[PDB]
């Protein structure tokens, strides 16, 4: 029969050429497991979850779930410390998944002498969803299944907004903003950038990013640190979402600061649950998106209630 054309995988380190689709399948750092998964295929060996799960189990539920109905087994890499590459050595893989990760260059060198590796097309973690699929799914031989997958992922994410008519219509055109905030430390905290796929899956689910956020937009990162005495800046803010607990926003909201701020004044505050699978899934992959979509609206729908 006809045999499939060659691979060209154009990333940030050069260019990635695979003569075949790999049938033995590594993935590394984060989601990009997911994405061979959703696509029918169990990985001969991926990194641990370093966020979302206990260090013991290390897989997160959705991923669990796929490989147990694909009568297949997790085979974990001991990389919670760092890349593991004796690990992946001994998995013997015809190719590496890296599409969304924070690899240096001196790690792209080490892994390509074991695989051939498609890695991120611009800076370290600035990969979103769609694009991580794009990536992931073209280096297994399988761009137009990916497209596909792009396709039902984009359906799923507007069907369960159409379930939920009150919370769509409540989210819509709000100004929102992707934070980690400490309310032990509060003099300073992070805001999620534009680049970063945590914060433009927002943007899938309705909602816009404020004017102030250009402010802090660039090509460094996909996070920018900001003072507490800048706070005032992002004012213009309708809902924040932010890591925490249970007792996170009445912190922020007596916070001298902090307090001071729209959203927070105001209670319009999405808290994320911290390391739970609830929160390892801001940062989307197709799989993570339906099992936890729902939930994620929830959250964001009785935070823009509070919107004024
Ligand atoms: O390796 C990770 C672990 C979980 C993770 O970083 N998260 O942001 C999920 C929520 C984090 C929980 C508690 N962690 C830490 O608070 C520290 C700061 C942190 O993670 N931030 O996102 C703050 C901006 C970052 C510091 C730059 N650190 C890096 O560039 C690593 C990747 C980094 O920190 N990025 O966030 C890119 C993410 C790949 C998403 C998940 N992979
Ligand atoms: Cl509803
Ligand atoms: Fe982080």
């Amino acid at each position: 029969g006809h045999a499939p054309d060659k691979i060209v995988l154009d990333h940030a380190f050069g260019q990635t050429i695979l003569d075949k689709k790999p049938e033995r399948v590594a993935t590394i750092a984060w989601g990009n497991h997911d994405v061979a998964l959703a696509l029918g295929i169990v990985p001969v060996g991926f990194s641990k979850a370093n966020y979302g799960v206990s260090a013991d189990k290390g897989v997160l539920p959705w991923t669990e779930e796929k490989i147990k109905e694909l009568n297949g087994k997790a085979n974990l890499f001991d990389d919670l410390d760092g890349l593991n590459f004796e690990a992946i050595s001994n998995s013997k893989p015809d190719v590496i998944l890296a599409g969304y990760s924070g690899i240096t260059k001196e790690d792209y060198d080490t892994l390509s002498k074991i695989a051939p590796v498609a890695a991120y097309k611009s800076k370290p973690w600035q990969t979103l969803w769609r694009d991580m699929i794009k990536i992931d799914s073209k280096a297994l031989g399988m761009e137009k299944e990916g497209d596909e997958l792009i396709k039902n992922t984009e359906a799923r994410i507007s069907k369960e907004l159409e379930k939920h008519p009150e919370i769509k219509g409540k989210i819509k055109g709000k100004k929102v903003l992707f934070t980690m905030i400490n309310a032990a430390d509060t003099s300073k905290f992070w805001i999620y950038t534009s680049k970063d796929p945590r914060a433009n899956y927002l943007t899938d689910l309705g909602l816009v990013f404020p004017e102030s956020l250009k402010e802090f937009e660039s090509e460094d990162s996909f996070a920018k640190e900001i003072s507490a005495e800048e706070a005032n800046k992002i004012n213009d803010a309708d809902v924040i979402i932010t890591y925490g607990d249970d007792k996170t926003l009445e912190a922020l909201q007596k916070d001298p600061l902090l307090g001071k701020i729209n959203a927070i004044k105001n209670g319009a505050v999405a808290v994320i649950p911290d390391n739970t699978p609830l929160a390892a899934s801001c940062t989307p992959t197709p799989l993570s998106i339906n099992y936890t979509i729902e939930e994620y609206l929830n959250l964001l729908g009785n935070a823009c209630k509070n919107a004024k």
